[PDB]
């Protein structure tokens, strides 16, 4: 999946999403989105649940840990740019 | 890792199993959601657990459909190992 | 259950959680945190869904009416001291 770069403008119930930490099988940490908030920020620009984060402000979070991501989010304010990778739909499973 | 027992009933196990890629390109397969009032949940599963065995063999960097069909093949009841995630690094924003 | 005392500090979207009173069949109501919300400060400080709100800044809330006790939240501003007994966490069913 191409990475997808999205402006999001933040409003009073925050950008619209979930960010969670998964460490790989490599031990390098993943922030996810967890669940994206319909009607929210982020859901209007088409960021899915399960996109991986991989960029703030044009600066690579890729292996990056939870707080200092989630400071680099805070410290851009009320405008901000996220790359993010999509999952592919299938690889999902309810059992 | 916990190796949890689970009992399968009308509507399944109760989890979301989804794939992510690490930076290697391995996949790791992620309990999502556990369903509340559903088998996993009531066997000690964790939302942000992944799974590391089924039936006590490993499924570590196996793909997606490979990982559901043995879970699958063992019927109405299932061994999982999973590890544990640190519950202190999901935020909303 | 043995009381447990959490201390909350408020973000943009709030502190995360949905107060629901429940009345006895005595007509006496309890306070129930019904959902935690992932991710907010409720969630990370411990609260999980189903505890039952038995203190609001150190002054017992049992017994108290809906309004009543949703002030007293209120009034702590920023930060709260919220009391809580747990449920059993295996003792819910879907069906």
């Amino acid at each position: 999946m191409k990475p997808r770069c999205l402006h999001l403008e933040k409003g009073p119930q925050g950008f619209g999403f979930l960010l969670r930490e998964e460490k790989g099988l490599d031990g390098r940490p993943g922030q996810f989105l967890w669940e994206v908030d319909p009607g929210l920020p982020a859901k209007k620009a088409g960021m899915q649940a399960g996109d991986r984060l991989v960029a703030v402000a044009g600066e690579s979070v890729e292996g990056l840990g939870h707080e200092e991501t989630v400071s680099r989010i805070q410290g851009q304010g009320s405008c901000v740019s996220l790359t993010v990778v999509d999952p592919e739909a299938d690889r999902e499973t309810s059992v």
